[PDB]
């Protein structure tokens, strides 16, 4: 049973591969891969796509058909339409699963078909899948969605300041890895003093993308993550950029604004709690709306809350080795007394730093 | 045949290996490597250790001796007496030699008929003595500035792997730098403990040959004490000083007279001083302001910075704070060389150009 330890090992990898290639347009639905082997070789492989989409389980089985009678289904997520049925109905011995389902009563997925003879296991490779669906795991476990805050500093610890979108982010390089970030988001969240100071339009630009472009990603696929903007004040307005743009744009509000929005534009009414919008209720409220992650793009301030309320799962922070000094405030301050060390990569003249909440 | 520059390439780089066994002690001479090879085996090594210890070759031909006569002499850096008595038949050094005055040292021995044929692998030697070179090109010793950050720019209360690193470093300058405003706020020691090092404890840095860098206080106001820790340490602390003081110090302390400019002592003027006062090298460890003034009079050629995991209070300072600092988009810029993980820490590299 070593051979077969290294033989899953390879086909779960595969499994794994297959299923990021639906990160960018899978929300609110996890990423699941599916593979098939039959005698030593693969009769059917699929993945999700799209949220509306049949599931990777399903394609795989379409393509092996009678092939799939034999034997053994590698798959990404503790299967469960009926899609359980789907998987005896082809017949196969043996499903060899990565996790079981996050949410604890369901977990019984596995003993519906321990039940009709097929044989199974749960755990290989496990901590990759976990890898794979950070925020959609967090989102059922907890309450919430898993919140990215991006920072830039210069190396003097500045930052910005008034300049539009198009300089938050120096190098092309680094301008480049933001999009890639942005494009696997299911939200994209910014505060009312950004869009009145910048008027950014805060969408993924597909040409930006790097060799994702042909990986899934074809241009018409190209799904603009949600974007969320906060302001108690109702200060933004229906001519802002970030309207107009084609994707749905949602407002945090304390109180109901009477104009005139385009259809794709909702609001959220949030209490307020100390002075302005409560922070946590937002929170829960997005993941009562099924959003499995949030991206923070915003100044010096919100960075200064969301940190301090403790609410931000990863940090990216990238540094460019330019010195600046007034002109361009501090990066955060903060009066209250957490966080290490995951990936540190060049990107280009910059260097991008991962920090995780754990 | 060009199977001649393949196998040089070989046996200089265990020139430039044997050299830097001496980065730690050498101050403030020059780190040097020579390997005598002949017929295949290398028949003698040697490398510069202490101040005013025996040349690398005369290690390297004592080692030899009668088997010098044959073949080829490795060196890191040009050479001058012993080398011709003992007959090598070819040298190949790796640089001309900064002092540029000289430089026919090398052709001194085509004389001899001993062939020659420099410049290889310098890519590297150049790496070996940043600091002595430098300070050769310019009057100006090489800057090593440390900076201590959190994740919002901000100032050690980083980690004990950081703690153990930066004495790494230490231990390879010639001086350190600090404010009197550091002395004042930490009492420290500055120095290099032996038992903090890791492998470098084996290779050569024997513990008995451990060598203290020089300590250098910026102390306009005379405001240190002569009873702080930094002058009761082993080794020499040097005060740069506005002018003299009347307390009777320690014997190892020494005082530069340096004049004021604006305010302060005139770092500018400083750096030359030194130089002259024949330091290669300066790690300085001390807060922003200084290190806010070094960058802004163009006089760092690199930088360490440590972040650290950790978000500090509103009343913390750093860089980002700070009045003075406008033109500092001006000042020479840096670029980031490598970046690597220090325990919990991320402590990376920028560079001059
Ligand atoms: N990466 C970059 O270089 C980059 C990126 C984005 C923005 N920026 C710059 O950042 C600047 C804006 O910075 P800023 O500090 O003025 O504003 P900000 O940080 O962008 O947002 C402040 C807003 O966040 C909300 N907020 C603040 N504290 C809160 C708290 N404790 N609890 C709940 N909500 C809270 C408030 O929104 P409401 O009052 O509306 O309720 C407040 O007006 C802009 O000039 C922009 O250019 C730079
Ligand atoms: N090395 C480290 O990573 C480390 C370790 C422990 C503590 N620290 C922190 O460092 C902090 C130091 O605070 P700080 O920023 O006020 O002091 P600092 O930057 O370390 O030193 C300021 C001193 O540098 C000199 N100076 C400043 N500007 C100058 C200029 N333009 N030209 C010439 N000389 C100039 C002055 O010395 P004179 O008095 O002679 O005029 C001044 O008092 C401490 O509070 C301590 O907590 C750092």
């Amino acid at each position: 049973t070593l051979y077969i330890q290294g033989q899953d090992e390879y086909y779960m990898a595969r499994a794994l591969k297959l299923a990021q290639r639906g990160r960018f347009t899978t929300h609110p639905n996890p990423n699941v891969g599916c593979v098939i082997v039959k005698d030593g070789e693969i009769v059917g492989e699929g993945y999700h796509q799209r949220a509306g989409e049949p599931h990777a389980e399903v394609h795989a089985l379409r393509m092996a058909g009678e092939k799939a009678k034999g034997a053994t289904a590698y798959v990404t997520l503790e299967p469960c339409p009926p899609c359980c049925d789907a998987l005896i109905a082809a017949g196969v011995a043996r499903v060899v699963a990565s996790m079981q389902d996050p949410n604890q009563v369901a977990g019984r997925g596995l003993y519906r078909l321990q039940q009709a003879g097929i044989d199974v296991s749960h755990g290989l490779m496990m901590s990759e899948a976990e890898q794979l669906n950070k925020g959609f795991l967090k989102r059922m476990r907890t309450g919430f969605p898993y919140i990215q805050l991006k920072l830039g500093a210069s190396l003097d610890g500045r930052t910005a300041m008034a300049s539009g979108e198009s300089q938050w982010i120096t190098s092309p390089q680094a301008r480049r890895d933001v999009q890639l970030l942005r494009a696997q988001s299911h939200a994209i969240l910014t505060s009312s003093a950004t869009v009145l100071a910048d008027d950014p339009a805060l969408t993924v630009r597909w040409s930006e993308l790097d060799e994702q472009t042909q990986a899934l990603y074809p241009q018409q696929n190209l799904r603009q993550p949600i974007r969320i903007v906060i302001d108690s004040q109702n200060r933004v307005t229906p001519v802002h950029r970030i309207v107009q743009q084609p994707g749905e744009t949602w407002f945090a509000r304390t109180q109901e604004d009477s104009r005139e929005w385009p259809e794709t534009v909702r609001t959220l009414l949030i209490p307020e709690h100390k002075g302005h919008l409560d922070l946590v209720v937002l929170m829960m409220q997005l993941g009562k709306q099924q959003i499995n992650s949030i991206w923070v793009e915003a100044g010096p301030t919100l960075a200064g809350a969301l940190l301090q309320a403790g609410l931000v799962d990863e940090l990216i922070v990238y540094i460019a080795p330019k010195l600046l000094g007034s002109d361009a405030r501090g990066l955060c301050t903060l009066p209250g007394l957490q966080f290490k060390f995951k990936e540190i990569r060049h990107v280009g003249p910059d260097v991008c730093l991962h920090l995780v909440g754990a």
